[PDB]
């Protein structure tokens, strides 16, 4: 039994003043009138956030992904956020079971907090189509990605992309793209080479935005095709946005995520000259300024919904350094999952773009309801899960790797003077961070079986 | 030196009354009181006269099955003639590990000695490997060919992949070229094709169930998006639905150069036709299928308001007995395609000018110049100025007639207009100054067609 008094609690929906209540796991009662006390007062008491796009501990290029299911955990943690959904990689000609069995021992014993997975989809031949049964009923997975870039490494085809969308209506699963055409890419990719243009501003320049307009358009297409749902992660520019909304106004079931590095971060920042760029490599590419405007526009008025960190994370010596020579090699990813929470509250609701509701439900509720944790995950209410996040809007500080949690030697947003900082992460209503400390344990967080799909 | 009289000419631009004059096998004056010293008088007093079509969109004496088309470069050519169309461009397949040349080299030997009137050719393509992109230098410059066909569908037989597309694009920018597609998205259509038979749904209606809209937008607006990418500039052909002219519409807006293509069938009939009990709905199977009537009007708005800007045929014919009924016990196996090359002119006539809904100088525009000042045939080719060819085409307006296949000309044993009531009749077909047709007869010879080395790619 522990006992936060004093807070004013933010949901989704509702803002108030009230007691909550834990007992064992779980919040139980909400309200005014022997227990651990915890003052809140003057912070907020928000649940825990969601972060529903993960790579802790993946192979890309011949390395492996800087931080791990502890270090990951433990920073999400420490920057807000209580339960994430990582990417399960499978691998064609694929015991399917063998991938997950692969993605729990991953995480058993490292993660601190509760974590479920996505399911990746390499092809949809027979084989596939037919264990995809025996994982959503028994093995608690509801949401399937498949990428259509990343040519020669991930990449499915239209085929795979609706065999799978068919099968999905047909279970009850999200499918999730990365939509990039992997062909373009390509071509642009190896013509960049061919004339010389090798250092990592070009990654930007051959992945321009209408490549990345067109697989959404394309994948939305087959959705309705198949009478299916999609969810295209990542959205980082205008000409996806105004695919996602066009479809959502002819009622079909799409929906749309960002991170905040297209929130936050443009083009300019990669032309810096000692290779600083490749601090920014990532796919999508960062964009032009001019687009964070209708990214945010659109999560105001409902047409995106969520937010992921896309963490995945590479040290700038050594690892990022794996392609000075040329851009094709840098491993494609960035620290995201720590700052994630605060920038979402600062540079939006601080700076009027968002409501207080509204960020809320853009960092932890919609993504529950959208990934089936709801209501165990996402809301403060009488039956959830206690991951609450006492939250101190107040606090002006400055984000740097000199003081980030993530186990990577740089911050993409170092130096940025940001309002807002988390005070106590609990976790089923144990502490995994108190007055900004680490007491947590590994092994502590538990997997979560989502249901299957449902709408919003 | 020919002369005719008393006509009302008619261009995309003009409509004036005056002799025009022909000499050797070129327009050489037009007016009043010419110096027509002995000449072949011909009378075209309260006709119509006008530049002869040109039909961008042929397969005649193509495989497709096991089998070949019904019309070969002979008969295919004389009812064009006989239905208007002076000039056509027809399609050169390609085979993936493919002498480009040896492809070409094929398609010239069917048609010499055969055709009628003069014909060009579109280059298929199958894979843009090096090998290929090598060739296209060489078809470019000394083959007179300057429009590359990329097929994004018929999955295992003629498909692109989306490489193919944009390396062939870049090179098409490159060389001066005009992409051409055929968008709906293979893949999508193969499932939803061997779904229809997993459940038995092996009737010819279901050709068109299992290639919905939504698939030609989506090949459509792919397509599109590359070309931008790439800077270079498309063409679709036979956009049937409003899904697809909608994608044509957005990308014209911010000024990419895209084109345009419908056909007749597409503006003048609709899938209601193929719900029919015995096999007769064979005779409509062809790719993309027909829309539902709501789709004409958008089509026919398109081109109006210059949107769509040219019309073909994709004639590419089967006889409903042995050739169609190739699969009573499966659509997968019904060759695709139609008898449109003869009626194409005159449909556009009555169901378009007759009727409202385009002016008389856009049908011109539409089914003649247009398609000239995109495939580098003109001015040779589509209109009737000083220099142009002696393609010429007197027309009657008055007529109502009925469209059949006991009067048509093409060598099938049907017509998909069958029965229509329709207004205006193609008294006689001049190529290069010859009489092709005269008073509705056949005087033409078999090789008098000349291929036509066209020009590379430039606005409108
Ligand atoms: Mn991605
Ligand atoms: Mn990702
Ligand atoms: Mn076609
Ligand atoms: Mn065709």
């Amino acid at each position: 039994k522990k006992w936060i008094r004093g807070g004013t609690v933010v949901t989704a929906a509702d803002t108030y003043q009230a007691d909550v209540l834990i007992e064992g796991e779980r919040v139980v009662a909400i309200g005014h009138q022997g227990a651990e006390e915890i003052d809140a007062t003057g912070c907020y008491v928000i649940p825990g956030g969601i972060d529903p796009h993960t790579h802790l501990d993946m192979p890309f290029g011949g390395t492996v992904t800087a931080d791990d299911f502890f270090t990951g955990t433990r920073a999400a943690a420490f920057g807000g956020t209580t339960s994430i959904v990582d990417f399960c990689l499978t691998k064609k000609g694929e015991s399917l079971k063998s991938a997950i069995a692969t993605w729990h021992e991953k995480a058993r014993g490292k993660a601190v907090i509760d974590y479920g997975f996505h399911l990746m989809i390499a092809e949809a031949n027979d084989q596939v189509l037919e264990e995809l049964e025996s994982v959503i009923s028994s093995e608690g997975i509801t949401s399937l990605k498949v990428f259509m870039a990343y040519k020669n490494v991930f990449q499915a085809d239209d085929e795979t992309l609706f065999k799978t969308l068919v099968k999905a209506k047909e279970l009850g699963a999200l499918v999730q793209v990365h939509a990039e055409n992997g062909d373009v890419l390509d071509y642009l990719t190896k013509k960049a080479l061919a004339e010389g243009n090798t250092d990592p501003i070009y990654h930007a320049y051959t992945r321009p935005p209408e490549a990345e307009g067109e697989a959404t358009g394309r994948a939305i297409a087959l959705t309705a095709l198949a009478g299916s749902q999609l969810y295209v992660v990542h959205v980082s520019c205008a000409s996806a946005v105004q695919r996602i909304a066009e479809a959502r106004e002819k009622g079909w079931n799409v929906y749309g995520e960002t991170c905040p590095q297209y929130l936050a971060l443009d083009v300019s920042i990669m032309d810096q000259p000692d290779f600083e760029g490749a601090k920014y490599v990532w796919s999508p590419p960062l964009r032009e300024k001019w687009n964070q405007e209708v990214l945010w526009s659109a999560l105001k008025n409902g047409i995106l919904q969520t937010v992921g960190s896309d963490h995945c994370p590479f040290n700038f010596r050594g690892q990022k350094e794996l392609g000075r020579g040329d851009f094709t090699k840098i491993p494609n990813g960035g620290p995201l999952i720590e700052d994630r929470l605060t920038i979402l509250y600062s540079e939006g609701v601080r700076q009027g773009r968002i409501s207080l509701n509204q960020f809320v439900d853009i960092s932890s509720t919609k993504a529950a309801k959208l990934f089936g944790m709801f209501p165990r995950k996402g809301t403060i209410a009488v039956g959830s899960d206690a991951d609450i996040v006492i939250f101190d809007p107040h606090v002006k500080r400055t984000l740097s790797v000199e003081t980030h949690h993530m186990n990577v030697d740089y911050n993409p947003f170092e130096g940025m003077e940001v309002y807002g900082e988390v005070v106590s992460v609990l976790s089923r209503g144990s502490f995994v961070v108190r007055d900004k400390q680490f007491v947590g344990q590994a092994g502590s967080g538990q997997y979560i079986k989502r249901t299957t799909f449902e709408q919003a």
